[PDB]
C-alpha cells in the first residue's frame, strides 16, 4: 500500500545513506546540495558536521580517498559510466558536462538482500560550484540518460512484500526539458507519487510496489511525457553479425586491445561477471587472446575482492604487458592507501607472470601503457599524492598531478617521473619513441606549458617528453578558452608524437557544432606541426584508447558520435573509426553499431594486416546482449575500413 509511502521512503533513505557515507563525505555533500538548486537530499544525511581531512596522510581519512570510495565522477564528455562497480552500498554518480549515459546497477550482479543507493547527479557542472563570472560553460546543461532498468528487467527491484524501499535510484537534478529517465516494461508498469521530495517511482508488482527511484525536486510528471523511455521485456534484435560478442550477465567492458609479432589480437578491460574466470568480487580485469583467424585461444581474470579494470595493455612481441587501477590488494602485493595504480605481465599462454601493485597513501588511477623496442615498459597516470616527487599542491585544494613510470621486463621500477601545476593535471597517454624517449599527454585546468587562455580554468591539453632516465625535455600545451580534452597519443616512426581528443572550441578549425574531434601531431623538438579539427553539428569524440599508429606511419582514430558522422545514425551514440597519413590527410571515415548506446573504445593496427575496432555497447552486436553492457571487436580492413567477418587456388608451376 502506497500510504504513508513519503514517510516511509525518507525514514529509509536517511537511514542508509547517514548509516553508509562517513560523516565528511556528508558534510562536503550537504554543502554542495545547499550550494545548488536542489537541496532536497540534504536531510537524508543527518551525520554531524564533520571537519574535510583534504589533505590527511592516513588513508582512511584521507578525502580524496573517502569521496572516490563512495563515487563515479565522470568527465567532461558525454560519458558512459566507464567505471561503474559493485563495491559499495552507497555510490554517488556524477556526470559533470556532456550528455552522460549513467548507470550503477549491475543487473547481472548478486545483490540480494544488499542495501542499494545510487545518488545521480547529471549535470552539476564545474562552473555552477566554482562560480566566475562570464565562464563560458556557466548555466549550461546536457541531456544525460539514467538509466533505471532496461529490455531484461528494472533496476533497484526487490521484489518482495516490502515498498522495495532497501534498493532505489535517487536522481537530484532531473530536468524533465531535457535528461531521459530509461525504464524497464512499460508505463502501464509503474505508478508514480508526490512525495515531500519530489516524485516517487514504483514498479507495479500487480500484488504489491516496489521502489525504483525517486526523483529530488520535481512533481507533477506524467508516465507519458517523452522524459521517460520505456524498454520493453526483450533484448534488442543483434545486428553486426560479423563481429566478436564477449558478454555475461554482467557488465562487461573492453578497454583495450594489442597485437603480438605473430598476428595474435588480444582485448581486456573490466567486467563484474565471470568473463575469464569465476568473479573474485565486485569489478575484475580481464583478457583474451585470438588468433589471426578470429579464434579464441584464451581469456583470462584476475584482480582482488574490490574493483579492478585493464585500462591498458601492449605487447613486447610475446609477452603482454597490463595496467590499470585498484581498490584492493592484488595478488602477491601489499596497498599503499586508497585507490593504487598496476602493472601486470602475461606470457603469450594465458600464465600470469607477476603483478606490481604501487601508488601512495591516496588516490592513483592509471589508464595508460606503453612498451618500447628494447621491451622496457612505461605506465603513466595521475595522482592526489607524492608518486614521483612532490605533488604541486601540498597541505597548506588537492588536485591530480601526472605521473610516469618505467620498469624493466621483470618488473622492477627504473624510476617514476611526475609533474604538472598546482591544479588538476590528469594523464590520458604514454608513447615511447624509438631512441629512448617517452612521452606523456593529458588535461589541465592550470598553466602547465603555455598561459591557458580560458578564463574559468577549462581543460587544456598538454604534451611531455621524458628522457631515458625520467628527466622533462620540454612541457608544450594547446587548446582553445573553451574545453579541450585529450583521450590518447602515440608515436611515428620517426619519433613524432600524436594526440587525439575532443574539443568544444575552434581548435584545428571552426567547430562544426557541440563536442568535435581533433588531432595534433608535435615534432620530437616540440614545434606544433598541425591540428585537424573534424566532426558533425552534433557530438562526436574520440574514446579512451583512441589512437594507434602502424608501420606505415598510417594514423587510425576511434570514438563515439550521435550524428552522422561516417553515415546515417543508427540510433543514440555509434562508434566510428577513422585512418590518417601522417601528414593529417584523411583517408577514410566509418561509422557502425546498433540503434542502442554503442562507443569505440579501442583500435589496434595490425602491421601489413587487419584493423581491430573494439568497444562497448548496450544493443545486440554481434549476438544477443546478455545483460547491461557487453562488448565486441570488429576486424575491418586497414585499407578502406570495410567490416570483414571476424572468423576466417595454388598452382606448381
Ligand atoms: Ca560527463
Ligand atoms: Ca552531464
Ligand atoms: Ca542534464
Ligand atoms: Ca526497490
Ligand atoms: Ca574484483
Ligand atoms: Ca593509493
Ligand atoms: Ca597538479
Ligand atoms: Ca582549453
Ligand atoms: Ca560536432
Ligand atoms: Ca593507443
Ligand atoms: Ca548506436
Ligand atoms: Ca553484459
Ligand atoms: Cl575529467
Ligand atoms: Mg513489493
Ligand atoms: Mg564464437
Ligand atoms: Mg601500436
Amino acid at each position: 500500500s502506497l500510504l504513508s509511502a513519503d514517510e516511509k521512503i525518507t525514514e529509509s533513505l536517511r537511514s542508509t545513506l547517514s548509516d553508509v557515507l562517513p560523516d565528511q563525505l556528508q558534510t562536503y555533500i550537504r554543502t554542495v546540495l545547499q550550494f545548488s538548486g536542489r537541496p532536497e537530499g540534504a536531510n537524508l544525511l543527518t551525520g554531524p558536521n564533520t571537519e574535510i581531512e583534504f589533505f590527511s596522510q592516513d588513508p582512511n581519512k584521507n578525502f580524496p580517498n573517502i569521496f572516490a570510495k563512495y563515487s563515479n565522477v565522470l568527465t567532461v564528455s558525454s560519458d558512459p559510466n566507464f567505471i561503474t562497480s559493485e563495491d559499495e552500498e552507497v555510490k554517488i554518480i556524477w556526470g559533470r558536462h556532456g550528455s552522460d549515459s549513467l548507470i550503477g546497477f549491475d543487473p547481472g550482479a548478486d545483490l540480494v538482500g544488499k542495501r542499494r543507493i545510487d545518488i545521480f547527479l547529471g549535470d552539476f557542472i564545474d562552473e555552477q560550484f566554482n562560480p566566475i563570472p562570464g565562464a563560458l560553460n556557466a548555466g549550461k546543461s546536457w541531456s544525460d540518460r539514467f538509466i533505471l532498468g532496461d529490455w531484461q528487467k528494472p533496476y533497484y527491484f526487490e521484489d518482495d512484500e516490502t515498498l522495495g524501499l532497501n534498493q532505489s535510484a535517487m536522481i537530484l537534478d532531473f530536468n524533465p526539458n531535457e535528461d531521459v529517465i530509461q525504464l524497464h516494461g512499460d508505463r502501464q508498469d509503474y505508478e508514480l507519487v508526490n512525495i515531500s521530495l519530489g516524485t516517487a517511482i514504483f514498479w507495479r508488482e500487480k500484488k504489491g510496489y516496489d521502489l525504483i527511484g525517486v526523483l529530488g525536486g520535481v512533481s507533477d510528471l506524467s508516465l507519458k511525457g517523452d522524459y521517460f523511455e520505456f524498454k520493453g521485456n526483450t533484448a534488442p534484435k543483434t545486428v553486426l553479425k560479423t563481429a566478436e560478442h564477449i558478454g555475461t550477465a554482467a557488465n562487461d567492458y573492453i578497454f583495450s586491445s594489442t597485437v603480438d609479432a605473430k598476428g595474435n589480437f588480444y582485448v581486456g578491460g573490466g567486467t563484474g561477471g565471470s568473463l575469464g574466470g569465476r568473479n573474485i568480487g565486485a569489478r575484475d580485469a580481464w583478457l583474451a587472446k585470438y588468433d589471426s583467424n578470429g579464434n579464441q585461444r584464451w581469456s583470462r581474470q584476475f584482480g582482488s575482492t574490490g574493483t579492478e579494470s585493464l585500462w591498458g595493455m601492449a605487447s613486447d612481441g610475446s609477452n603482454i604487458y597490463v595496467a590499470g587501477n585498484t581498490t584492493g590488494q592484488l595478488e602477491n602485493n601489499t596497498v599503499k592507501g586508497g585507490n593504487d595504480a598496476y602493472l601486470a605481465k602475461y606470457d603469450s599462454d594465458g600464465n600470469q607472470v607477476w603483478i606490481k601493485q604501487n601508488g601512495t597513501y591516496t588516490l592513483e588511477e592509471s589508464y595508460k601503457i606503453t612498451v618500447d623496442s628494447s621491451g622496457n615498459i612505461y605506465t603513466a597516470g595521475h595522482t592526489f599524492g607524492s608518486l614521483g616527487g612532490p605533488n604541486q599542491n601540498l597541505e597548506q585544494l588537492p588536485s591530480t598531478d601526472g605521473y610516469v613510470a618505467k620498469f624493466d621486463s621483470n618488473g622492477n621500477q627504473l624510476w617514476v617521473a611526475q609533474f604538472g601545476t598546482i591544479t588538476l593535471d590528469d594523464n590520458w597517454g604514454v608513447a615511447a619513441d624509438n631512441n629512448g624517449n617517452v612521452f606523456a599527454g593529458g588535461n589541465t585546468k592550470g598553466s602547465f606549458g603555455a598561459k591557458n587562455t580560458g578564463t574559468a580554468g577549462e581543460y587544456d591539453a598538454w604534451l611531455v617528453k621524458l628522457n631515458k632516465d625520467g628527466q622533462t625535455d620540454w612541457v608544450r600545451q594547446f587548446g582553445t578558452p573553451n574545453y579541450d580534452f585529450m583521450w590518447d597519443i602515440e608515436t611515428d616512426s620517426l619519433g613524432d608524437i600524436y594526440a587525439t581528443g575532443w574539443t568544444l572550441g575552434d581548435l584545428g578549425g571552426k567547430n562544426a557544432g557541440s563536442y568535435d574531434v581533433w588531432l595534433a601531431k608535435y615534432n620530437t623538438n616540440g614545434n606544433q606541426l598541425w591540428i585537424k579539427q573534424f566532426g558533425t553539428s552534433e557530438d562526436d569524440a574520440p574514446f579512451l584508447d583512441g589512437i594507434d599508429i602502424d608501420a606505415n606511419d598510417n594514423i587510425f582514430l576511434t570514438g563515439n558520435t550521435n550524428g552522422n558522422l561516417g553515415g546515417a545514425n543508427a540510433g543514440s551514440y555509434d562508434a566510428w573509426a577513422a585512418k590518417f597519413d601522417k601528414d593529417g590527410n584523411q583517408l577514410w571515415l566509418k561509422q557502425f553499431g546498433t540503434p542502442d548506446y554503442d562507443t569505440a573504445t579501442t583500435v589496434t593496427a595490425v602491421n601489413f594486416g587487419k584493423l581491430y575496432v573494439s568497444g562497448i555497447t548496450e544493443g545486440s552486436l554481434g549476438t544477443t546482449n546478455a545483460g547491461s553492457y557487453d562488448s565486441w571487436a570488429l576486424k575491418l580492413d586497414a585499407d578502406n575500413g570495410e567490416i570483414q567477418d571476424f572468423n576466417s587456388g595454388f598452382l606448381n608451376l
